[PDB]
């Protein structure tokens, strides 16, 4: 079959709420910015801007990048850290490591939201599940994960996606400051008072926070025994955790973490998938976790 026929099959699978349309097919991201039908709340918390979390309620449009959702340090001349596009071109050359999604697509009836980390902190979105429209499925991608942390979570009729980390090669940041920024964004988006946290905030803190304040969550993250704050040593029944990097799996391997939101049979399906890709000739899936919300 040709690219168009396969891509329409892909759309019909996605539109039935089938997460496996994204299973094994590698990472995807794009810098492209086209307005999609869905409005969501967006928030940014960054060490360079101490104080209130920045919040955006208006739709993402094509009429200029909001600097809170942009990183001048990405690429040769900057790149958005939060953008929306439609699925006729799923991955572009900005997607480090992309494979299948450079060739095939999800058609222009799919709406894609890319959420990256902030230069020194977290970006997040909150989606009202009852606003996902029939035959207009939505995909959230976090791009190529090489040390950052991605949270997907549900509370009531709302879904949250938060990506925290840094682009500045900072020692120890993501498992401490990155967690604090993610908690600030999650709290702002969910209208919760930012908790009085311990002086030491790390990935275990993130598990505890999500468990106590969200119905269900998935954390996809990097950890290593040489970096204790990165290691998760507690467990909570409503928080799944996926260490896409470990003591063995590191760069040039990479993680992926995606969600589909699909209105079908009068209900919004929400399904997430995290993978770890590593060299076998070929990048292979080393580990995977699929969680429904
Ligand atoms: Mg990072």
């Amino acid at each position: 079959m040709n690219v168009a026929e396969i891509s329409s099959i892909n759309f019909r699978r996605l539109n039935s709420g089938n997460i496996n349309v994204l299973k094994g097919r590698g990472v995807f991201s794009s810098r492209r910015l086209r307005e999609i039908y869905l409005r969501f709340d967006a928030a940014n918390a960054d060490e360079l801007r101490p104080g209130d979390v920045y919040v955006k309620k208006t739709k993402f449009d094509s009429m200029g990048y909001d600097s809170h959702f942009y990183n001048e340090g990405i690429g040769i001349n900057g790149a958005p850290t939060l953008n929306t596009y439609t699925g006729e071109y799923v991955a572009d050359s900005s997607s480090q490591g992309a494979t299948y999604w450079l060739k095939y697509n999800l058609t222009n009836e799919t709406s894609i939201i890319k959420v990256s980390n902030s230069a020194r902190g977290a970006n997040g979105i909150k989606i009202a599940l009852e606003e996902i429209e029939e035959n207009k499925p939505v995909v959230i991608t976090s791009g190529t994960l090489t040390g950052c942390t991605v949270v997907f979570a549900r509370k009531g009729e709302y879904f949250y996606a938060v990506h925290t980390g840094n682009s500045e090669s900072l020692i120890g940041f993501t498992s401490t400051s990155g967690v604090a920024k993610a908690i600030e964004v999650l709290s702002s988006l969910s209208e919760l008072e930012v908790p009085a946290l311990p002086d030491v905030i790390n990935n275990n803190t993130l598990v505890e926070y999500l468990s106590d304040n969200f119905d269900s969550a998935l954390i996809s993250y990097s950890s290593s025994s040489l970096k204790p704050n990165s290691m998760i040593n507690i467990s909570r029944e409503n928080v799944s955790t996926f260490s896409y990097y470990t003591d063995d799996i590191q760069l040039p391997s990479f993680g992926t973490s995606v969600t589909i939101l699909v209105r079908t049979n009068d209900n919004t399906v929400v399904r997430s998938l995290s993978e770890s890709y590593t060299m076998n000739s070929k990048m292979v899936v080393f580990n995977v976790l699929q969680k429904d919300f």
